[PDB]
C-alpha cells in the first residue's frame, strides 16, 4: 500500500528482474503517496510479484512542501537518498532493468537525481515517468542527460506547476487516471523493447 521498500528489503541472492524506484509528491505518505500503489499494482500484474521490486525513496526524503523552493525544486539531502537507491539497485542486481518516477516535488527529485547519476547506472533506467513536473518549464519537458525517448511527462492542462508556478490548483491533483493505465503502460513497454520477453 503506501510503503514498499523491496530493494532495500530483497535478498541479493533472488533479484527481481525490473526495480522501480519511486518519489512521492509534497506532504504524501509512506514513500509511495498516492499515485505509487496504483502503478506498483499495475507492474506486479506484468511482471509477476517476484519479478518487479517496488522501492519508494523515503529515508532523508520528507516530501517538505517547501523545498519545491530550493534551487533544484527540492532539497541536497533527498537527492543524496535517491542517488543512493539507485546505486544499491546497481550493487545488489546488476543484472536488472530499472525503471523510475515522480510525481511534484519527486518529480523535481526523480529529474535532479538521474541528472546526476554515474551514466553506466543512468543507462540501465529503461523508461521514466513523471507527473505534475515542477521543472517542466524549465527544462524543457526533459530530464538533463536522459534521452527523450525514455521520458514521458504528464503534466495537465491547468496545472501551474508545469508552466513555471509553484501555486497548486486542483488539476494538480488529477493524475490518477494517468497512473493507473498510461503510465504503468508506457513502463511496461520500456522495459520489454531491452529485455524482450
Amino acid at each position: 500500500r503506501t510503503t514498499r521498500d523491496d530493494l532495500i528489503n530483497g535478498n541479493s541472492a533472488s533479484c527481481a528482474d525490473v526495480i522501480f524506484i519511486y518519489a512521492r509528491g509534497s506532504t504524501e505518505t509512506g514513500n509511495l503517496g498516492t499515485l505509487g500503489p496504483s502503478i506498483a499494482s499495475n507492474l506486479e500484474s506484468a511482471f509477476g510479484k517476484d519479478g518487479v521490486w517496488i522501492q519508494g525513496v523515503g529515508g532523508a526524503y520528507r516530501a517538505t512542501l517547501g523545498d519545491n523552493a530550493l534551487p533544484r525544486g527540492t532539497s541536497s539531502a533527498a537527492i543524496r537518498e535517491m542517488l543512493g537507491l539507485f546505486q544499491q539497485a546497481n550493487t545488489k542486481c546488476p543484472d536488472a532493468t530499472l525503471i523510475a518516477g515522480g510525481y511534484s516535488q519527486g518529480a523535481a527529485l526523480a529529474a535532479a537525481s538521474i541528472e546526476d547519476l554515474d551514466s553506466a547506472i543512468r543507462d540501465k533506467i529503461a523508461g521514466t515517468v513523471l507527473f505534475g513536473y515542477t521543472k517542466n518549464l524549465q527544462n524543457r519537458g526533459r530530464i538533463p542527460n536522459y534521452p527523450a525517448d525514455r521520458t514521458k511527462v504528464f503534466c495537465n492542462t491547468g496545472d501551474l506547476v508545469c508552466t513555471g508556478s509553484l501555486i497548486v490548483a486542483a488539476p494538480h491533483l488529477a493524475y490518477g487516471p494517468d497512473a493507473r493505465g498510461p503510465a504503468p503502460e508506457f513502463l511496461i513497454e520500456k522495459v520489454r523493447a531491452v529485455r524482450g520477453s
